[PDB]
This record gives structure tokens, sequence and C-alpha cells, in this order.
């Protein structure tokens, strides 16, 4: 305890060229000396942490409202079973592997990209990645204890990832990428699903005066979702979507707003398709 009142003086020092370093320490201090099992420095501003080695009663780490990088300070937090860490700037998760009893994670806001470092928590109960930069989720289909996932404000298309994760009930995916709902068809547990707000863009075809785009909006079942409102005086006849365009223009798009049941759930499945055009 003398070796960790004296790190702590040490970094507190280091504070980059608004961080209340000295408050964290005496929160570090007041949690090593009595014991307790729960850590809170939230809105500290804290682009670091510095060396903890052995809070082991330590079971809820708050650290909402900081800048950190690096969480490799965390690692040896074996027993943390919640950990709140939103408008951080965290993107590597891998120093949590050891985190077995980890039932909570918070990372909202921190841009990450690489969610890899999940692989290691298949115990996780809930994940909130809401407003990062997620495209690819392949390490999700691991999560099967997952209750509650946030995804929302991401960059994912690619959803085939929870295909598997039966267990989940209560799904956040609105504002990302997705056009295709298949992936969702198994998941008859859910009670809240969130699919508003896509934003879906097709890669660039050469204009034509007579337009043939084949829609790309599907159902849990495959089927083919109408459009509800069509740009530039478009129609659709199923499978695709048809305009007339005797002059150049670089886009044409089209919304959908198809209600989704899957099991109990109801949700809105709401969005648009861009379709850029080359001349």
């Amino acid at each position: 305890k003398a070796e960790y009142y004296n790190a702590w003086s040490e970094w507190e020092r280091n504070a980059p060229p608004g961080e209340q370093r000295g408050m964290a320490v005496s929160r570090l201090r007041d949690c090593l000396d009595r014991q307790a099992h729960e850590l809170e420095l939230n809105n500290l501003g804290l682009s670091s942490l510095p060396g903890i080695q052995y809070l082991p009663n330590v079971t809820k780490l708050f650290l909402n409202g900081n800048k950190l990088t690096d969480i490799k300070p965390l690692a040896n937090l074996k027993n943390l079973g919640w950990l709140f860490l939103d408008e951080n700037k965290v993107k590597d998760l891998s120093s949590l592997k050891d985190l077995k009893k980890l039932k909570s994670l918070s990372l909202e806001h921190n841009g990450i990209s690489d969610i890899n470092g999940l692989v290691h928590l298949p115990q996780l109960e809930s994940l909130y990645l809401g407003n990062n930069k997620i495209t690819d989720i392949t390490v999700l289909s691991r999560l099967t204890k997952l209750d509650t996932l946030s995804l929302e404000d991401n960059q994912i298309s690619d959803i085939v990832p929870l295909a598997g994760l039966t267990k989940l009930q209560n799904l956040y995916l609105s504002k990302n990428h997705i056009s295709d709902l298949r992936a969702l068809a198994g998941l008859k547990n859910l009670d809240v699903l969130e699919l508003f707000s896509q934003e879906c863009l097709n890669k660039p075809i050469n204009h034509q005066s007579n337009l043939v785009v084949p829609n790309t909006v599907k159902n849990t079942d495959g089927s083919l979702v109408t459009p509800e409102i069509i740009s530039d005086d478009g129609d659709y006849e199923k499978p695709n979507v048809k305009w007339h365009l005797p002059e150049f223009t670089n886009e044409v798009s089209f919304i959908f707003y198809q209600p989704v049941t899957i099991g109990k759930a109801k949700a809105r499945f709401h969005g648009r398709v861009t379709q850029p055009l080359k001349e």
C-alpha cells in the first residue's frame, strides 16, 4: 500500500499539458483503504490510469466521461462484474481477457472499430456499443449469454453473426446500414428490437435512361420489402425499382417502412437505400 500510494502520486504529476487526478488518487486510496467493492471515477477527464495491482474486492468500475485510450491497467481487476467506459477512446479490448466474471460492459462513444477482444468474455450478459465505428461484428457470435446488445449508430451491414444468439432479449440496431433482416429470423426471444434509421448505400452503377435496380431490402424470411417512397418519379415492379432518367443525375433513392414481428417483438424497420450513378 506504500508502493501503491507512491505510484499514484507519480501518475498524478503526469497530467498531459483538465484532469482531476487528485480526486482520482483520493478515490483510489479510499477504495483500497476500505476494501470497497465500488471505484467511482466518472467525469474526471482522465487520459490514463496508474498501475492498479490488487483491488480484488472491486466488482464495479465507473469510468464514464474520461478519455482513456489504454485499458491495460484494468487487466488485473479480475473480479469486475460491471465496467462503464462511455465517452472514452478505447480501441482495443484484449486487456479485458482475464475478466471472466464481467457481466456488463458499456463502451458507448469510444470510436472503437475492432471489438475482437470480446472473444474473451463469453459470460457477458449486457453489452453497450452504441455510437462507435463498428463494421465487423463476427466476434459477437461467441457472446451467447447476452440478454442485451446495443449496436446502434455504427457502420454495420452484415448482421449474420447475430443469427445464433437466441438468448438475446434487447437488441438495438438503429442507425446502421442494414437492409437484410434474415439474420434475425431465429431470435424469437426478443422483447425490445430497434431497426429504424438505416441508411444503405449501393455500389455505383452507370446511369441509364431506363434504370432498373434490384431491390435489396429483405424481411426476416428473405422476402423483398416494397418501397414506400421512390425518388425521381420511380416505380416498383418486384423485384426491381425502376426509373426514367432522360438526363444524367448522380443518385436515385428509395425509402422503406416495414413493420417487423420476430417472436413477440414488434419493430419498425425503416430506412433509405441510395444508388449512386456514373455518367
